[PDB]
């Protein structure tokens, strides 16, 4: 689990949102993994505008943070899971890391900001779907 808290914006995995999310749509996106809904309190988080290939991400399954070297967002194919069929899903970048079932929702930052969210995992990859093309979540 896990959000970014970004002026009147919450960002969550698609497949984690909650009922008051939905009721609180603003823009989703299945093919991204990703959905954001509104607030009424202000944001805590910054949001990169970068192309860093390096950072830092939290691992909730270890209570940790990994520093982690990941690819340009691009279109990778995810095998069908609980939530999805299997299907290529966009903007995705992977590293080499430890992901688990319960890990989505980790924030991936740079010294610039957020950079976005975990989004898969296993094999000793970790997925993150990338959040810094959306400009409008900044106004
Ligand atoms: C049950 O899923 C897993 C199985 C083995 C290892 C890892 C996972 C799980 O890692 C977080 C994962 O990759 N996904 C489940 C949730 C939806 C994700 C997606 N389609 O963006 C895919
Ligand atoms: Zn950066």
């Amino acid at each position: 689990s896990g959000a970014i808290y970004v002026g009147n914006y919450r960002v969550v995995n698609r497949h984690l949102a909650t009922h008051n999310d939905w009721a609180n749509l603003v823009w989703e996106d299945s093919s991204r993994d990703l959905l954001v809904s509104s607030t009424t309190a202000q944001g805590c988080d910054t949001i990169a505008r970068c192309d860093c290939q390096t950072g830092v991400y939290y691992c909730s399954s270890r209570r940790k943070h990994y520093p982690v070297s990941f690819s340009k967002p691009s279109l990778i194919f995810v095998e069908a899971s609980e939530y999805y069929p299997a299907r290529y899903q966009s903007h995705l970048m992977l590293a080499v890391g430890h992901s688990e079932p319960g890990d989505c929702g980790g924030i991936l930052r740079c010294q610039h900001g957020v950079v976005g969210i975990v989004s898969t995992g296993g094999n000793g990859l970790v997925g993150f779907a990338d959040v810094r093309d959306l400009l409008w979540l900044d106004e």
